[PDB]
């Protein structure tokens, strides 16, 4: 069935308390729930019709008054129906028992068994799979909860809100009861029960200094990985504190680590339930990039206790007004506790790589779609990257200060309360207002950001007059027509500009924020003393194709000088793209022509020299630099190519590498060199309090220029690398293992990197992956090797991820013109399919950019996503998702 987001209408019923208990047992856990009720002002005498799907019936009741299957109730094993004349029509009381068996759902959703840890997972739409309810998220009830369990396979029970009783129970058994009496909606219920160990600090809040119990829990194996976490939590707790003025409401906040995990985490009230890897490390079993993933994660689930948990969802097409805005008060945060320039850049790559693919895709969509039939292929990088990017731009147009104003008024105005992407604008507005001191100021157009779909395309033109000094700049927005929208309204888009002095480098204007409400405008700039260089979208101010028609000599001189880290980031960028699709076409010309001869033009000679002067100036950021060497993802540059033959892009990114090599690989060995000793510091080794963002964006620079000058075969480089994987820092030594596949050396590192990993669950993982990603020509065969040796039949979402996903990043094999990539794990996805939908369809990404390929990679993954179409046994979920991909 589809669902319209015009057609939401209140329940005819309310649910006023929830009392549960929950008693797991060795083959079964059997959950008795009473549900006090009353009936709506909008009930229309209808039949009480609850959510359940794959519950087992003992008995339900109304009032006290034992049910009849048949007589009075219907069940189908997704809806419980109750029909009109047995529904009370005052206040009443539905009683239920059930069972349900978490140790064999493999699906993660619900109420599931991972490893010897009993763990819930209600968001969607999970709660229904644990007990009857009307499960829609503005069915707000009060919740006492009560757990029961044998004592020495777990002794750890948690659950919302206050522990207000523990007891023994006869052969063996305990119980813990957990009264939360504020209302929530129950994708935010939540149940533990383990052998658990924890860390724990006691943090007092700034304001009205409440003393807030923080507690982080693992199994006992990895205890020692859970202190990075504990400083992740109270740095968030501060930054919200600082920048919103927002305080913890409860006594107590858990964070709890498990092992299989369908996504991030959880932000479950008083509850946060994480994956592993997104909670736990420690610098001996963790590489650098676990500690990023960690503290965004982290913040993330705890910024949602006010974006999301105090004001909630009215129904799951506002699902971007708690997800895009808790995205970004993570980046936010993120960017204020790494201080470095390429926090946000790595935001902006993400964006316009991952998310630029999925808006110009059959799958596209806006922030706020209008229907869905999977509300579990609802949670899109577009929701949430897309839709942060939508919320960042009010404090771009607003300031720091209106913005703050604005956000306290949204909060305010609806804490306690369900919301809408209506009441946030509104609250927005009310500062804009303020701002530009007119109540007749509004944010109405601002709304299309919500309902309109696809990237809008920004160009522009210039003009400046000597005489006058008199500087335009003359801007063109449009977005092109989809599914959506067959004509497609202009967007309010802000773009924050520079104007740089090219002679002398200096910015030539104060801080600018250009206000583009129409399809096309011309803005001027008067005692302008120099034709400058427009410095446009700076902080990338909107999600936007940027097309600033600037020669290479000027994106050269930004580069250079600019002051603002992305656009010299895009500047570089852009010559990079310019230089790929000339390169690709005449490629592409002579391959077509077949050709014996042909010309390729150049690397533009001084854009070499201008990546060796930032390269060799000791006070440029070391992760910009990591940038500036490498190419643009494949997945951006898809975007701009019609028909993309990947081994033709192969060529050109190979000719473009090579070229720039030749000049710089003396440089980026000095470096390499140069860059070890604070890079691989070890002084604060042993302290997982101490984490130096600066130093581990010094080891990618240098994991960055070992893998170009190993690519490169540079002159005995196969000496570092053999050095390198002697580095106590995984980030190095699975480096070692990656940069090896072009050496016979290889399969050693294999082994050693490999008796490193397999004793850490998470390590292992991550070994995985660089194995998968490894530039290998008999990659295949070494993937054959992992599913028979380490794989095999798990059934962990963080293992087949890991195997798969990264060698779907392969330009060449991957997309083997055999088609037999496409065969490989379109195999893994229908295998997947049969026990976890969701990540199913999570291993479909690859075959999202199927229509932007040759003609002939273009039959081939239509066949193979026709063949899964094609499974009797597939589920709704994956059927939804390739049925939407190819246009059915
Ligand atoms: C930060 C990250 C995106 C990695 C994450 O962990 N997000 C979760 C979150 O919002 N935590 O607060 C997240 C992501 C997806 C989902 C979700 C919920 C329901 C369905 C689906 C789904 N079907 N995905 O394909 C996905 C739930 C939570
Ligand atoms: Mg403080
Ligand atoms: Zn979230």
């Amino acid at each position: 069935k589809i669902h319209y987001r015009k057609d939401y209408k209140p329940s005819g019923f309310i649910i006023n308390q929830v009392t549960l208990n929950i008693n797991i047992h060795d083959q079964e856990t059997i959950v008795r729930s009473v549900l006090d009720m009353d009936i709506s002002k909008h009930n229309v005498g209808e039949d009480l019709v609850f959510d359940g799907v794959g519950l087992k019936i003992n008995e339900i009741s109304i009032n006290n008054k034992k049910l009849v299957e048949g007589e009075e109730y219907t069940y189908d094993n997704e809806f419980l129906t109750i029909f009109s004349k047995f529904v009370p029509k005052s206040k009443f009381a539905f009683s239920s028992e059930v069972i349900i068996h978490p140790e064999t759902n493999y699906a993660l959703t619900g109420l599931y068994k991972s490893k010897n840890i009993i763990v819930s997972q209600c968001e969607a739409t999970g709660f229904r799979r644990i007990t009857f309810f009307i499960d829609r998220p503005d069915m707000m009830a009060k919740y006492d909860v009560t757990v029961t369990a044998d004592k020495e396979k777990y002794p750890v029970l948690l659950s919302n809100g206050d522990k207000v009783n523990e007891f023994e129970i006869p052969g063996g058994r305990h119980g813990a009861r957990f009264n939360d009496p504020p209302l929530k909606p129950c994708y935010l219920f939540a149940v533990v029960a383990g052998d658990l160990k924890h860390l724990s600090a006691t943090y007092i809040t700034k304001y009205t200094k409440k003393k807030v119990e923080l507690y982080v829990f693992s199994e006992e194996k990895y205890v020692s990985k859970l202190q990075w976490a504990l400083e992740c939590l109270k740095k968030s707790m501060a930054f919200d504190e600082d920048y919103f003025g927002l305080e913890y409401d409860l006594s107590r906040l858990n964070l709890v680590a498990v092992s299989d995990f369908n996504v991030g985490a959880m932000e479950n009230k008083g509850l946060n339930i994480f994956n592993a890897n997104s909670l736990l490390a420690s610098k001996k079993n963790s590489i650098d990039f676990s500690y990023a993933r960690i503290l965004t994660v982290v913040g993330h689930e705890y910024f949602h206790q006010y974006t999301g948990n105090r004001v909630t969802l009215r129904d799951w097409f506002q699902l971007t007004l708690k997800e895009g805005l808790t995205v970004h008060r993570e980046n936010l945060f993120s960017e204020e506790m790494t201080k470095t320039v390429t926090t946000r850049l790595s935001h902006v790559d993400l964006l316009r790589s991952v998310q630029f693919l999925e808006d110009s895709s059959p799958l596209s969509h806006p922030i706020r779609p209008e229907s869905y039939v999977s509300m579990e292929n609802f949670y899109t990088t577009t929701v949430y990257d897309k839709g942060s990017e939508v919320m960042r731009m009010y404090l771009t147009i607003l300031g720091e200060e209106y913005y703050k104003k604005g956000f306290d008024i949204y909060i305010k105005k609806n804490d306690g309360n369900t919301a809408t992407c209506e009441d946030f604008n509104y609250a927005m507005e009310q500062a804009y207002k303020m701002k530009k001191a007119d109540n007749s100021a509004n944010l109405n157009q601002y709304l299309l950001w919500f309902s309109q779909s696809g990237t809008p395309h920004v160009s522009f033109k210039y003009n400046y007059d000597a005489e006058k000094k008199q500087y335009s700049i003359h801007v063109n927005q449009y977005t092109k027509p989809d599914e959506n929208q067959k004509e497609k309204k202009p967007l309010f888009i802000p773009i924050s500009v520079g104007l740089i002095n090219p002679e002398n480098g200096k910015e030539m204007i104060s801080q600018t924020t250009l206000e583009l409400t129409k399809e096309s405008d011309t803005f001027v700039f008067n005692n302008i003393a120099v034709k400058p260089i427009p410095s446009l979208f700076r902080g990338f101010s909107a999600p936007v194709y940027i097309e600033d028609q600037l020669t290479d000599e000027e994106r050269i001189l930004l580069l250079k000088y600019d002051s603002d880290a992305f656009v010299r980031y895009n500047s570089c960028t852009n010559i990079y793209m310019k230089q790929i699709l000339m390169n690709y076409n005449e490629f592409l010309k002579a391959k077509n022509e077949k050709l014996e001869s042909f010309q390729l033009t150049p690397v533009n000679a001084q854009f070499i020299d201008a990546i060796k002067y930032l390269l060799e100036d000791p006070h440029a950021d070391a992760g910009f630099k990591s940038y500036i060497v490498s190419l643009p993802q494949d997945r951006y540059i898809i975007n701009f190519v019609s028909n993309l033959d990947t081994d033709v892009l192969a060529d050109t990114k190979e000719y473009i590498y090579k070229q720039i090599g030749d000049k710089l690989n003396d440089v980026y060995y000095k470096m390499f060199k140069s860059l070890e000793a604070k890079a691989d510091d070890l002084t604060y080794f042993n302290d997982e309090s101490h984490v130096d963002f600066d130093q581990m964006n010094m080891r990618t620079l240098r994991n960055t220029l070992l893998s170009l000058l190993s690519k490169a075969q540079y002159p005995n480089i196969l000496n570092e690398i053999i050095e390198h994987s002697k580095s106590p820092y995984p980030s190095n030594w699975l480096t070692s293992l990656s940069v090896s596949a072009y050496f016979d050396k290889y399969f050693e590192l294999y082994d050693k990197t490999y008796k490193l990993s397999k004793d850490d669950e998470l390590l292992l993982q991550e070994w995985l992956k660089t194995v998968s990603r490894s530039d290998r020509k008999d990659i295949y065969e070494i993937l054959k090797k992992l599913e028979n040796e380490v794989l095999k039949d798990s059934k962990n979402p963080n293992d087949i991820r890991a195997v798969y996903l990264p060698f779907t990043n392969n330009l060449r094999r991957f997309h083997d013109i055999s088609g037999k990539g496409y065969k490989l794990i379109a195999e893994v996805i229908t295998k997947t399919d049969k026990f976890n939908p969701m990540v199913a369809t999570q291993l479909c990404e690859p075959f999202k950019l199927w229509n932007k390929l040759d003609t002939k990679r273009q039959e081939l993954m239509l066949n193979e996503m026709n063949t899964m179409l094609q499974e009797p046994q597939i589920s709704n979920n994956l059927k939804e998702y390739l049925l939407r991909l190819t246009n059915k």
